[PDB]
Parts: C-alpha cells; sequence; structure tokens
C-alpha cells in the first residue's frame, strides 16, 4: 500500500508511486524522475495518465513502451492546469529530466515536492520566489553534517586533469567509466571532449542517452568501441577482474585502464580533499572513486529550507527508522530556531 509521504493531500495526485497497483483515489500520477525506486511498476500495461518532464517522457516511451495517449509531458517554468489544479514543473538539478513540482492546491496552501534533488541558489530565483510554501516534500537522502563533498565543477576538473595527464603519460592507456543508470553523464563528457575522443558504449545505454535532448550528443557518443578510446561499463563491471577482462577484450590496442567509479558519498570525504583523492592500485590497473553527487549536501540543504522558510516538512528519504527520523526532526528545529521562521 502506498505510503503517506506519496499522497497529495486535496487532490487526487500521487508522486513517484507506481509500485502499489491502482491506488485508491489517484486520478493522475507524477513522477519526478527515471529512477528504478521511482518509475518501480510502469510498463506498457499501465494505463492511467502520467505527468512528467519531456524527457522523462522520451525514456517512458522508448524504454519502458508505455504508450504515447498516457504520457503527459509538461513544459518547465510554465503554469499548466491538472485535473482542475495550478502545478508547476522545475528543474532538480538531478538526473536528465529531473523535476520538482508546485502544487496550488483549491483551498490556498501550497506545496513542493523536491522529488531526489541537489539543492542550489540558482533556485533562489526561480517561480519560488513569488510566493509562500505551506508543505516540503523533502529529499533527506544526506540530511546529516558529516556529509560534506565539493562542487560538480572541482570533481570535473579533477577528472579531466587525471585523465589528459595519464593518457598524454601513455598514448595506449584506455579509460573507463562505470554507470548503472542516467545521471552524472558530465564526468564520461568532459573526459572524452579534453581526450577528443568519443565515449564508446552498448546499444542498450546508447539507446537511453538518445532520448536525453543533449546538444550535440551524435557528436560525443558512439557504439563502435574501437574507435573509442573512453569505454563505459556497467558499475558492477568496475573492479579489478572485471577490468582485467576487458582489456583482454581490447586486442592488444591498450596495455593500461585508469577507470572511474562516480559514487555519491564516501566517509574517505570526512578526511580528504578532492585535490588529495589516490586511486587503488593492482599491475596496469587503476581505479578512482570519485565523489561526484547529484544530492544535496547538508549545507546546500540547510540553506534551502532557511530560504524557503516552510510551515511543515515531510522527508521522503531515510524514514524508515526511528533513529533517522529523530535525527532529522532535531536538525529541522535548529534550521527554523537559528533563522527565525
Ligand atoms: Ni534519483
Amino acid at each position: 500500500t502506498c505510503p503517506f509521504y506519496k499522497k497529495i493531500p486535496g487532490t487526487g495526485f500521487t508522486v513517484d508511486a507506481f509500485q502499489y497497483g491502482v491506488v485508491e483515489g489517484c486520478t493522475a500520477y507524477f513522477l519526478t524522475h527515471f529512477h528504478s525506486d521511482h518509475y518501480a511498476g510502469l510498463s506498457k500495461h499501465f494505463t492511467f495518465p502520467v505527468y512528467c518532464s519531456e524527457i522523462t517522457g522520451n525514456l517512458l516511451k522508448n524504454k519502458l513502451h508505455v504508450q504515447e495517449q498516457y504520457i503527459h509531458p509538461l513544459p518547465l517554468d510554465t503554469e499548466c492546469i491538472v485535473n482542475g489544479v495550478k502545478v508547476v514543473l522545475l528543474d532538480a538539478n538531478h538526473c536528465p529530466g529531473a523535476v520538482m513540482i508546485l502544487f496550488y492546491l483549491p483551498n490556498g496552501t501550497v506545496i513542493l515536492h523536491t522529488g531526489d534533488f541537489r539543492a542550489d541558489p540558482s533556485m533562489e530565483r526561480s517561480l519560488l520566489a513569488d510566493q509562500k510554501v505551506h508543505m516540503l516534500y523533502l529529499d533527506t537522502t544526506y540530511c546529516s553534517p558529516e556529509y560534506t563533498f565539493p562542487s560538480q565543477q572541482e570533481v570535473i576538473r579533477f577528472a579531466i586533469n587525471t585523465a589528459f595527464e595519464a593518457v598524454t603519460l601513455n598514448p595506449h592507456a584506455l579509460v573507463v567509466c562505470g554507470t548503472y543508470s542516467i545521471g552524472k553523464e558530465k564526468v564520461f563528457l568532459a573526459i572524452a571532449d579534453v581526450l577528443g575522443s568519443k565515449v564508446g558504449m552498448s546499444q542498450e545505454k546508447y539507446k537511453t542517452l538518445q532520448c536525453l535532448n543533449i546538444p550535440e550528443i551524435n557528436s560525443l557518443i558512439t557504439t563502435d568501441m574501437c574507435s573509442s578510446l573512453v569505454h563505459l561499463l556497467p558499475m558492477m563491471q568496475i573492479n579489478f577482474k572485471g577490468l582485467q577482462s576487458h582489456l583482454k577484450k581490447c586486442g592488444g590496442k591498450y596495455n593500461q585502464i585508469l577507470a572511474f567509479r562516480p559514487t555519491g558519498w564516501t566517509h574517505s570525504n570526512k578526511f580528504t580533499r578532492i585535490a588529495d583523492v589516490i586511486p587503488q592500485t593492482k599491475g596496469n590497473i587503476s581505479i578512482y572513486g570519485i565523489p561526484y553527487s547529484e544530492h544535496s549536501s547538508y549545507l546546500e540543504m540547510k540553506r534551502f529550507v532557511q530560504w524557503l522558510k516552510p510551515q511543515k516538512i515531510i522527508p521522503t528519504v531515510n524514514v524508515g527508522t526511528w533513529k533517522s527520523r529523530s535525527t532529522m526532526e532535531k536538525y529541522f528545529r535548529e534550521w527554523k530556531l537559528e533563522a527565525g521562521y
């Protein structure tokens, strides 16, 4: 059964609630982004209206074969009327096509559902600036002060510099980047751009990338692995055994692999700066874990919430334990007392 924090009161609406069968009283199903914990349950047999971004709708139609007549893509930053209720979709600074959703309830309540997001000051100048928000349904993935990580820009600088150094020292090195979902495309696109290569990948991953409206993409990606010196592989194969095996398959074109695993946070964040990151090495293979996050840090999250000044917060992540729930509630109270709302 659908949990309360996926239901929007005073509407017929649910958010990211496709794995519960037919939800009692739901007249429209919203999907914030195409990640499997959120789309779980959609297919060609789904016959209710799905509301989402244009990019999410491309992925629904092509990857899950949902029928066109049930996909309702909406433009961003535009007031739209859905089953008699005004809504707006805003960029969530998560993966491609990810949105936050503002609902203007008929009784005057305004609700923001962040979906998954990486808070940014740029959000303080969207259509959020223009009115009061009563209730916030918040992505609390990293809601604890130990979660610090660098900007995306610093992490991409590290990766480009690392890859360009290695391949310039050894023109026979291969770069490999791990992936298991959409998001984090900048990592592999930035490295391929500095090396003057396309990124090579499986037909299934190429298909997924062609649904994303990224400009000049035919220029950056390919399925011809032989023509590429940056390869994308499943995240599970980014280990010494999986990479040794891949190197065998390249037929003596390469004699070294430099591989990247973009993770979210790991505890090496608490001690080490990005500058200082080192790989694990075995023989002619090196693996770098880089902290490229598409979720808010604790400090980014706090700044957003203290700016927005909601009257009530409903966490959507880490809600399954009493210790997590109590921790989060304590931070929300600190933030409110410090800012004075
Ligand atoms: Ni996500």
